[PDB]
């Protein structure tokens, strides 16, 4: 119900926009059972609605080629119009045309270069000779002949603006030529179509600046005021000033812009009178429509506020909108970043009554922001646009906007070899030839993050599954955490649950809790944000419990994101137990993250992931199911995963067939990955070493070992140690098992 | 100004937000500014001698308001213009709905009794989203870009009590704006056991509102805090949800440490101004969860820190004391840590009610377990009562949590065979005994003993 | 003909001593634009509304002459994070660059660069891509990078035929 005004209900006056075969730039063909229900005759002058209000008029034709569901119209009335291939637009009869007596023209820039014969003459005289081609301002049509084609634009045409060109009418082209970037900057306009994703707010916006200025009478047959004042907040690159930028472009009512820090002046009372001369500008244009853009810039807390001529440019603005004058029909939006940074006076019904949340778009949303993005760009075959939503799971629009340009960017390097920018033009073949791939939308896909995780972007070294040795029920226990909720929701749904999203690694050291959340930060499919334990640690009270904070918000913009925790015995652990820390700043971090994981704010699809050597000392809290559901114990690995880790080790290594791993596995008990990896990497050394030595054998008598052999492992491994003791497990496996006890029972199996 | 009126008299002057041009002149760091106030305070001053001069001002910010302009002679009188009660809203719906096209189904004490913050901008916003929805309720007949529309849908076109039933369930007070949060859909069947809990807490949220003269009566004045305190997982936040949803009455949830603030004086503030808000709200609940992050011992961050955090426990202790009987702000904290509580907090007239939320019981557990499955498809031989038996000292949350296992096991068989039938072209309808087996299998106690 | 707008936005970052100075330099007397040159606390003012005004007439007269470049050193002077900062002129003059970077009226030719040591302290809304699309990284230079800038720089000087500098880069 909340986008019933969106929906078009298949209405007969739209037509399917369609290329015409013969019709010239000033009419129209159309097939004859659908005038007949218009009520059309032949020659008939007939006016055509557009898109960002642009109106064309044309002469019908009866066409059998042309469908009953469509109209048949050149790019000259498509341009005039601002629409694309299958849009729907209006039609009905004009009435009351009045030949013309006369119009200015003015033709298009680039065309008029290189043209000496006299453009009225050689083009607007034959094409308009006894043409009775109907005219408006602002339409731009083609004329053929000379040298270069010539387009001309009807600045002025009387009377305004239905007119009627003849013979006996006095057309000219005196004047200045039309700045082609002027023209193409009319077609680069932002529409509500240009809007991509946030459907339902783009539906409270159409309701509330477009719906009363076309029905007024609704709002006084019922009799109530709409509402005056809008509050576009959300993160940033939402479409907030997209959506500004499309209003001002297609609504009829007068558009008036304040941006933030403009109103600032350094003599007394300037702010307020500027503030004031664009209200009163407003008021005096009856509709009109006032964007604040950046409002948090210039309307601060008055409570909050030092200087005074903020908090007297708060008040005015407060006095201005809702004071005891009223508002003449004035819209007041505004956009913001951060909308708890207002004044709460102005976010009531009388001066902001409706705010409108620009949320993080989702899958549909994102490939429909895509689809607006590329619409223009020149795709291959393979693109494949609903591939690319489903990968870029934090990204805003901006940040799709990013992909796109940086896939266009890569399709262009492509042709590098080609291209020299020492060379004035380039060739015809290459720009035929150049054009946006798959492969460049898949780079640009590897390339891309979104942008509000920039600040918390880490390098990771690159691991894969394949990396790490044993632990195959913890690889598909982490794939299946990531990847259900995402892939597969509707089954979470049909089922009636939700997804767990905490998982908590300890383990022995080097035992691969780290390897793993590489691992995962490299192959899973969602965005991954590393936090070192005490990094989030500020000296100033309440900065610590802020930083948390807002790595939870970051994390849940980005989601499906996983938060991974290196050493979560850090900045988690048991309250109570530390005499200083602040004034309590480890445990008021601890509360805060408590409250981030689970409390009485919706779950996001955000999976924290914590790992720690020592689990005893985390506080009991955090390891409530809820918070870290699963507790995975990484242990010291058995001799089938030494082999696997064994392998996962030398797989790049050249290393010799007679080297065998089995017995090294079988001879390295109580190693842990690290051990082992210590052993390959000595191993590695000492083959260096030797290489070296005999690389300095040949230079000296001037003036080898291709591979790693038996005798450098027997005398890695002579060099070995076993870096974690009995005691260390004994503590790990008294955790694990007052786990079990906790289980309560060896087997559960219900009574048959 | 003060001229002009002069000549005119008799008059009055409407100063509004004086709040603009009346800072506290110690505070003002400006010349023009401080003169401004000092021109201001000489022209009341003056007005003894004037005729018939009277000055009315308004502002939303009176403490802020230089003091020397409230003593006597000068802004004498002060008129607080409150938040209106059940009958000021009926009035005001009253006042801003003879224009609209209301349907006879309409009540508009019901609209009065269930808005409970609401300051009569809101009513106004509330009447305006309803006949907005009204509109949106036509919008299938009358397409926005038709130009002109038929007679018939003007006559159709009224406000129904859907429209405002919707427009109740959208509206929420302006001042809780900043303060608001999406909170999940909670009823009292969604939790399991706590029954006691749940009617002591029905009780203690509806009876000081429906029934004051009762308390007046028996002249005991109603307890205005309540404590949980429990293991981890077994229902506080799950009573705290539950309560925002389905209690009529307005609800304000703050995390502890989101008060705080680096900035000298600015955590105090923030307490002050919370309460304020829970004031203006009322009847209105005021939930603390985690509540030892703000409120903890004394003495602790006595030698080490800054010492800002006393400073908020003070400020705490103020507001709470400040709040009088007539007021209904309900404060609920909620805390697994109840020995680092603050006793101060917890001493008489200041959250006196302590309610102890247990690891649930063997009926409990039964009852969290069917509350968990309400809404899952599950095989009818599936025991829920042997799964009470066999998990003993399991909290809720340890009871989700093998229900939830139990849903991935089943997701992932589920998508097993569709890989299996996908693969062999080129199933699970509900839960069973062998996933919730191998969901006890990984089953473990969160709380120890 | 690719049918897609070029970045406009460029932040160069890296430790001191990189070359973030020195590639702006090369970009300004290498290019055939109109090249503004922006220090960051150069900006600030203590009127009200000055700084904010310094801001728009620079942006302006890049405007005018197009195509163009600014350059902003010290972005992190200029551009603290909103959220962090409590005086309200650097909350205003960073909304300022905001609103000129990407308004609702945007710049159509010209191009913002920008140099910082820190790009963490910058306002993330500058971050995003319509006001700041690529962050390029200075970074540390390798042994074949160091030799190269050895040779750069003792091009000018007299150097005697046992000079090595493949060494000299080596021990750097
Ligand atoms: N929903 C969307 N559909 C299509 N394009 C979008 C959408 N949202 C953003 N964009 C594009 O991405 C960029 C985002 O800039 P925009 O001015 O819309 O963001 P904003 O919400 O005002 O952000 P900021 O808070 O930084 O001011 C623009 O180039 C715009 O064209
Ligand atoms: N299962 C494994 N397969 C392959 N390599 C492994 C494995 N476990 C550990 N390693 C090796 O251990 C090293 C890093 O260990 P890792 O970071 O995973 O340890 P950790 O358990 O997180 O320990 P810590 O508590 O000390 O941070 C790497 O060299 C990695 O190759
Ligand atoms: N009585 C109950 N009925 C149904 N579900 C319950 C019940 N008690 C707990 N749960 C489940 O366990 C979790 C409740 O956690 P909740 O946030 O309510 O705990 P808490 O007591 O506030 O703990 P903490 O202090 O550790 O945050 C939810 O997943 C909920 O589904
Ligand atoms: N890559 C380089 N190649 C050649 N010379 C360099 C290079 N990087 C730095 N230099 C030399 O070092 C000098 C100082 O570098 P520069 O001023 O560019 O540093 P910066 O990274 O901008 O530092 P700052 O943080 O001080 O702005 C340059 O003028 C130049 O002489
Ligand atoms: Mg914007
Ligand atoms: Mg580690
Ligand atoms: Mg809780
Ligand atoms: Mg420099």
């Amino acid at each position: 119900l909340s986008t019933a005004i969106l929906k078009q209900k298949n209405r007969p006056n739209r037509l399917i926009v369609d290329e015409a075969i013969n019709e010239d730039n000033s009419v129209v063909s159309l097939s004859q059972p659908k005038m007949d229900e218009l009520q059309l005759f032949r020659g008939d002058t007939v006016l055509l609605k557009g898109k960002k209000r642009r109106e064309a008029v044309c002469i019908v034709l009866s066409d059998d080629t042309c469908s009953d569901e469509k109209i048949r119209m050149n790019r000259v009335v498509r341009n005039n119009l601002r629409v694309r291939l299958g849009d729907v637009i209006s039609i009905q009869p004009c009435p009351d045309v009045k030949y013309g007596k006369r119009i200015h023209v003015l033709p298009i820039d680039d065309t008029v270069e290189g043209i000496t014969g006299n453009l009225f003459e050689v083009y607007l005289k034959p094409y308009f000779l006894e043409a009775y081609r109907p005219i408006r301002k602002g339409d731009i049509f083609l004329v053929r002949g000379g040298m270069r084609a010539v387009e001309f634009k009807v600045v002025e045409t009387d009377p305004s603006p239905y007119c009627i060109v003849a013979p006996d009418t006095v057309i000219h082209c005196e004047g200045e030529p039309i700045k082609r970037e002027d023209e193409e900057e009319s077609l680069n306009e932002v529409g509500y179509d240009d809007i991509g994703g946030c459907r339902k707010q783009l539906a409270q916006i159409k309701e509330m600046v477009e719906l009363p200025l076309r029905h007024p009478a609704l709002f006084k047959e019922i009799g109530v005021k709409p509402p005056r004042g809008i509050l576009l907040y959300g993160p940033p690159g939402t479409g907030k000033t997209l959506i500004a930028r499309a209003v001002a472009n297609e609504t009829g009512a007068f558009f008036f812009l304040i941006n933030g820090p403009e109103i600032m002046s350094k003599l007394a009372g300037e702010s307020e009178s500027n503030l004031r001369k664009a209200f009163e500008e407003a008021e005096k244009n009856a509709p009109a429509i006032i964007f604040i853009d950046e409002l948090d810039a210039i309307a601060p807390k008055r409570e909050k506020t030092h200087g005074e001529v903020e908090r007297r440019i708060v008040s005015q603005l407060l006095t201005l909108m809702d004071g005891l004058k009223q508002r003449a029909h004035v819209i007041v939006m505004a956009a913001t970043n951060r909308p708890n940074s207002i004044d709460p006076a102005l976010r009531r019904f009388g001066r902001f009554d409706r705010e409108v949340d620009i949320g993080i778009p989702d899958a549909t949303g994102r490939l429909e922001i895509l689809q607006i993005h590329t619409k223009n760009m020149k795709l291959a075959d393979d693109v494949d646009l609903e591939q690319v939503a489903n990968e870029t799971h934090g990204h805003v629009g901006a940040d799709l906007a990013a992909l796109c340009s940086e896939a266009a960017l890569q399709a262009i390097r492509k042709k590098m070899d080609l291209i020299d920018l020492e060379d004035e033009t380039i060739d015809a073949e290459v720009m035929n030839s150049l054009a946006v791939t798959m492969d460049d939308f898949r780079w640009a896909l590897s390339q891309s993050n979104p942008s509000a995780l920039r600040e918390t972007v880490v390098e990771v070294p690159q691991v894969t599954w394949e990396d790490i040795g044993g632990l195959e029920d913890v690889k598909r226990e982490l794939q299946e955490l990531v990847q259900y909720p995402v892939e597969h929701p509707d089954k979470f749904l049909k089922f009636g649950m939700t997804p767990s999203k905490g998982v908590l690694f300890y383990g022995p050291p080097g035992c691969g809790k780290t390897l793993l959340a590489k691992a995962i930060a490299n192959e899973c499919q969602a965005n991954f944000i590393s936090i070192k334990g005490p990094e989030l640690l500020t000296m100033w009270f309440g900065e610590s419990e802020a930083n948390v904070r807002e790595i939870f918000d970051k994390a849940r913009q980005a989601a499906p994101c996983v938060l991974f925790f290196d050493q979560l015995d850090s900045i988690a652990k048991a309250r109570g137990g530390n005499i200083g820390d602040g004034g309590g700043a480890a445990d008021r971090v601890i509360n805060q993250i408590l409250t981030e994981m689970d409390g009485m704010s919706t779950k996001k699809n955000v999976f924290i992931i914590g790992a720690t050597n020592r689990p005893d000392i985390i506080d009991p809290a955090i390891l409530r199911p809820g918070r870290l559901d699963q507790l995975i114990y990484i242990p010291l690995p058995d001799e089938k995963s030494r082999v696997a880790i064994l392998k996962a080790n030398l797989r790049k290594s050249p290393v010799a067939k007679d080297v065998d791993l089995e017995f090294l596995a079988k001879m390295t008990n109580g190693f842990s990955g690290a051990d082992l990896t210590e052993i390959c990497q000595r191993a590695c050394k000492l083959a260096i070493r030797e290489s070296i030595e005999s690389e300095i054998r040949r230079e000296r008598e001037r003036q080898p070992v291709p591979e790693i052999r038996r005798d450098h492992f027997e005398e890695a491994m002579r060099f070995a140690r076993r870096s974690v003791s009995d005691n260390d497990i004994r503590k790990y496996e008294m955790f694990a098992q007052t786990l079990q006890q906790s289980r309560g029972f060896g087997s559960f199996r219900f009574p048959s």
